[PDB]
């Protein structure tokens, strides 16, 4: 996975702040100046995130939470559609101290959110006085907005994505302290220091926004699923054989002796055993009961089986 | 997208019925008989999907509605979980004579599904007597059943996937009336006549179907986000300039003249307009309304806007 300079030209990566409101650490990503302006350089760009993206890739593939957290106006709308286009989590609104230091109450303000849906949806609030019922929906209302994007993550996130480091320094430096990784887009104006992979660029354009986080949620998809690398294996080696060959060694497959095999599904009275035939075999549970009546077996189980 | 011969072996894949049970049509896919029993011939098999898998891609990269048909034993729990997959849609219970080639009364069927869905929630069949209410929940059981899978499809699909061409031949026949292409595993006791992307093979097998399955729900993921395609594009041509090359040439880009731009987002009081510069520039409303205090511009139009 890459996005081509081209690109990120196009999209303004490359665009620093002006030079008076530079972050020193910044210097060695940094191209130079023109009319007060500093210019990113994606000489540098390119490589490092091609190293965010590939240990992206390798965290989703083990089934990894990631956790998009970009609450600046240029960031917050885009940040829920890539996250929720990879099925991940986000922090869009605003950042609670304590998210992910403090993580076993926010598990518990995760339940009092569900229990607030409920109330609202059932007519709870109803029967309650206004001033009670308003008290409860402004409740709702903050923990929406702050927990609204991770309320199925259940457990801390195995990475953070961030859009602008100094912006969100609160997050990562929970992170740092929990030894989550952090991958962050940082801008020339910003401290790079609490960043495990910095990317180094615009954090300010949304279209520059949606070129990192697009490129982000792909690799994620492709971590998942394992599409294009499992496909990419057809041409690591010769695979020419003929199917005569192949036929004719899988029938000297057969030794000896009744087959052997493999429970696949127990739905009361019907048992099925994939033994390799044409089709799985189907066997009444009688078969698999003891003395008292009770299955003996469980899917995924090995068994015998008569032909 | 491939599946390879050995995977196709291992899964069963070329397991024919018994020679007793064939259709002569399937000949040019047999490769023989082995103790009355027909094999399937996978150096058939192979390139006949690669060529069905490719045409499905196309069909999806297009914003094609794939419907995914099987309703036996061995299909039925699989043709589910893989339209899921690939967000496309499916019938995997029974085939009601019409579905397509009636297509305006399914439409309207599928209205009324949605309104039981509403009563049985809202209290509606509680206010019935016994058998009121019983008449209501068949109909909708009728309908789950039956539409169930497809009730969001919203037109009529642009291709099918078939799981065993003689068990859906209602469903082909459809299909072929309405010139819609047929993509289906055909087994060595079926008619090939009605498919237009034949597939010899086993469809007996769970674990033949799931191979089967998995491969084209892959291929149409990869077609909605053309996530491997587009990555592929990097190595198609010389990519080799400078950073320094491409930013100089960009600064030559600058004639003449005040800018020109693009609106992106309005919302009251709040016009966003993308001019190509570091940030996205946010106006006010009131510049841009005419002399009735009414919007003349709409999101995507072009404008002019002062440096
Ligand atoms: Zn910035
Ligand atoms: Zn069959």
């Amino acid at each position: 996975a890459t996005v081509s300079m081209r690109d990120m030209l196009k999209a303004g990566v490359h665009f620093g702040h002006q030079t008076r409101y530079w972050n020193p650490k910044m210097k060695p990503f940094i191209f130079g100046a023109r009319n007060k302006v500093h210019i990113i350089n994606l000489e540098k760009t390119v490589p490092m995130f091609n190293e965010a993206l590939a240990e992206l890739n390798k965290i989703a593939s083990r089934k990894g939470k990631i956790l998009f957290v970009g609450t600046k106006r240029a960031a917050s709308e885009a940040v829920k559609d890539a996250a929720l286009s990879c099925d991940q989590f986000f922090v869009n609104h605003r950042w609670l101290g304590g998210m992910l230091t403090n993580w076993k109450t926010v598990r518990q303000s995760i339940k009092r959110l569900k229990d607030l849906e409920t109330q609202s949806q059932d007519g709870t609030f109803d029967k309650l006085t206004k001033k009670e019922a308003l008290m409860r929906t402004r409740e709702l209302e903050k923990l929406e907005n702050s927990l609204g994007g991770i309320k199925d993550m259940g457990g801390l996130p195995d990475a953070l994505f961030v859009i602008d480091a100094d912006h969100e320094h609160i997050a990562i430096k929970e992170a740092n302290n929990l030894g989550i990784p952090v991958f962050a887009i940082v801008d020339t104006n910003s401290d790079p220091d609490g960043v495990d992979f910095v990317i180094p660029g615009n954090d300010d354009a949304i279209r520059a926004v949606t070129l990192y986080l697009g490129a982000v949620a792909a690799t994620v998809r492709e971590g998942r699923s394992q599409d294009l690398a499992s496909q990419a294996e057809e041409s690591l080696y010769f695979q020419g054989e003929s199917f005569a060959q192949l036929f004719e060694e899988s029938l000297k497959e057969i030794e000896t002796r009744i087959v052997r095999g493999v429970v696949v599904a127990i739905d009361k009275d019907v048992v099925l055993v994939d033994a390799g035939l044409k089709s799985e075999s189907a066997i009444p549970a009688e078969q698999f009961k003891n003395a008292q009546g009770e299955l003996e077996i469980q899917v995924g189980d090995e068994v015998d089986v008569a032909l």
